[PDB]
């Protein structure tokens, strides 16, 4: 089997991407944030504290003939940005782009943090990291991909995120029309539960490539590109007037600037992030200070190849017995 679904930016900045997901019988379609950095499929629901729901579409398990309470199971998750959610668990039928999993754990939120409430466009998350990170207790549950894997034509999914445009998540096949040149594959460590890999270096603009190992995670659920302070300083030094602002919470730059591109290495291959992908617009409405899309990972504890990086590539998440990651230009 295979599946193919369009993923759409939630706003004009590509702050996140939403993908429609069918849950239950008859189907209830919710728009979920596909997150290769976590491993829980959780949704706003009829059980979510009413004051914490503000425009989201909810899953109502009592209206699904295939929903079953997973008795005694609870979940609770916190993300890198300090947001969080928790609740109980149902199993139900879940379909993405024509690919159906029966008995998928659907984690129903009883509580969500303010950042989730305030984002009316995101009805929940669909985790695509390794199932070892799943938070359900006392019986850990599998991701949608893990459940689907044996049925797929090939044990893979691909992320093709757009810049200010829709893109595609495919399951079970590689669309050879969706990228240019060849796909370069690179080793993955699953030791921390992430799609963790080592970039071979970087360049700023038309500058020379610096060969240096940068361990990080491919994370569709993180907006920006978080890299070591040395690398990030080298990038922003090429933008007149750019500076790190403790008050704002990262590098800012004059909105009048033209940003240089940023290249990262994948083995001997190179992925080029155009300068415009690194612009996240005014820090507040009407400001002439703009927020940068490349930020320091210092104090995160891990480097994160988030959407800024991934949307410059066609990305293969290969879930074979020994997982790997592939990157192509597009």
């Amino acid at each position: 089997s295979t599946g193919s679904a369009t993923t759409t930016p939630i706003d004009s900045l590509d702050d996140a991407y939403i993908t429609p997901v069918q849950i239950g019988t008859p189907a209830q379609t919710l728009n979920l944030d596909f997150d290769t950095g976590s491993s829980d499929l959780w949704v706003f629901s009829s059980e979510t504290t009413a004051s914490e729901v503000d425009g989201q579409t909810i899953y109502t398990p009592s209206k699904s003939t295939t929903a079953k309470l997973l008795s005694g199971a609870t979940w609770s998750i916190s993300y890198g940005d300090g947001s969080s959610s928790s609740g109980d668990v149902y199993t139900d039928t879940v379909s993405v782009g024509g690919l159906t999993v029966t008995g998928q754990a659907v984690e129903s939120a009883k509580k969500v943090s303010s950042s989730f409430t305030e984002d009316s466009t995101i009805d929940g998350l669909l985790g695509l990291a390794f199932s070892t990170l799943n938070t359900v207790s006392p019986t850990q549950q599998k991701t949608f991909f893990d459940n689907a894997k044996a049925s797929l034509d090939s044990p893979v999914f691909t992320a093709d995120l757009g810049y200010h445009a829709p893109g595609t998540y495919n399951f079970g096949f590689i669309d050879t029309t969706a990228y240019t040149g060849s796909i370069t594959y690179t080793a993955v460590s699953t030791k921390q539960g992430f799609w963790e890999w080592t970039s071979t270096g970087y360049a700023v603009g038309s500058g020379t490539f610096k060969s240096t190992s940068i361990d990080g995670i491919a994370d569709t659920g993180t907006t920006l590109l978080y890299l070591p302070a040395t690398v990030v300083s080298a990038y922003w030094a090429q933008v007149s007037g750019a500076k790190s602002s403790s008050s704002v919470g990262g590098y800012v730059f004059p909105c009048s600037a033209t940003l240089p591109s940023f290249t990262f290495g994948v083995g001997s291959a190179r992925i080029v992030i155009p300068g415009d992908y690194i612009d996240f617009g005014p820090i507040s409405t009407g400001s002439s200070s703009c927020f940068g899309g490349i930020q320091s990972s210092a104090g995160i504890g891990i480097n994160i190849f988030g959407d800024v990086a991934l949307k410059a590539a066609f990305v293969v998440f290969n879930g074979a017995t020994t997982p790997t990651l592939g990157f192509a230009s597009k």
